[PDB]
């Protein structure tokens, strides 16, 4: 399938990423404490249901909580924000909580049933959203007896994330903090506004785009 795109809900971070991010990709954001990542997030799983001419892919979103960070209230404020209805949003994000990194790991190969499920309706899984891809593993596998163990695991992790969103057309979009992945960094720049820069990409400039946080989530 052609490689789809699902805007980030801003014009200057869509511009940076090619027109949006990917599907048959993982997108990775990093950023510290209110740097937006889950902001941008919570944007994405809205975006994803609107059709390619407001910017989505018509899809269903599945996401991956690790450590409690996502917020239906914000996904309705966004939704209606935008002239959607925040029931008929909700709706199409299957939610699961992560309790720790086997869990987490899981939980994305059980992922590939619903998506499966989903595959030829109306509503394909079109994202899916790890939030956080780190934080078990970093909590789990503490220094350097355990670091080999960590880094097989998280790139175990990665491989079958790579390969629903492939084989499945979908937007894999982790959260993370300080290929495989198309990393952007995302920092506090002036007035409140954030600022993302994309690093390292194969076969799109480096750069950097400046966006602000609203009720419509994240725009320019
Ligand atoms: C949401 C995200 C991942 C999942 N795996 N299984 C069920 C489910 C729901």
């Amino acid at each position: 399938a052609t490689i789809g795109r699902i805007s980030t809900g801003s014009k200057s971070l869509d511009k940076l990423l090619g027109g949006g991010i990917e599907t048959q990709a993982i997108t990775e954001v990093f950023g510290e404490f209110g740097s937006g990542k889950t902001q941008l997030a919570h944007t994405l799983a809205v975006m994803v249901q609107l059709p390619p001419e407001e910017g989505g892919l018509n899809g269903s979103v599945m996401w991956i909580d690790t450590e409690n960070t996502f917020r239906p209230e914000r996904i309705r404020e966004i939704a209606q924000n935008r002239g959607l209805d925040p029931d008929e949003v909700l709706k199409h994000i299957a939610y699961a909580r992560a309790f720790n990194s086997n869990h987490q790991m899981l939980l994305v190969q059980q992922a590939e049933d619903m998506i499966k499920e989903l595959l030829n309706t109306d509503r394909p899984v079109k994202l899916l959203i790890v939030d956080s891809l780190t934080s078990h593993f970093r909590s789990e596998y503490i220094g350097r007896g355990a670091l080999a163990e960590r880094q097989q695991k998280l790139a175990k992790h990665l491989a079958d994330l790579h390969r629903l969103a492939n084989l499945y057309d979908i937007a894999v979009f982790v959260t993370n903090q300080v290929s495989a992945t198309l990393r952007v960094y995302l920092r506090k720049g002036k007035g409140g506004k954030r600022i993302a820069r994309l690093i390292d990409a194969p076969h799109l400039p480096e750069g950097e785009a400046v966006f602000s946080i609203t009720e419509k989530g994240i725009e320019d």
